[PDB]
């Protein structure tokens, strides 16, 4: 599975993704999309998932709201 994000306002600008296994600290403060495909994913309010999860996903979630976490973890 892969995560996608834009820097602002929502998902209408910069294009940067995070699909690699484990987690990655996002800096794009705009939109936040997701695409499930066997691999589950959850957000972490602290960079490099150095804490507990907050918002999990099981299906592609193409949101374009402001941020709410710092990094995205995706199992493999």
């Amino acid at each position: 599975s892969a995560f996608t994000v834009w820097s602002g306002p929502g998902c209408n600008n910069r294009a940067e993704r995070y699909s690699k296994c484990g987690c990655s600290a996002i800096h794009q403060k705009g939109g936040y999309d997701f695409s499930y495909t066997g691999q589950t994913a959850a957000l972490y309010n602290q960079a490099g998932c150095s804490g507990v999860a907050h918002t999990r996903f099981g299906s592609s979630a193409r949101a374009c709201n402001p941020f709410g976490w710092k990094s995205i973890f995706i199992q493999c």
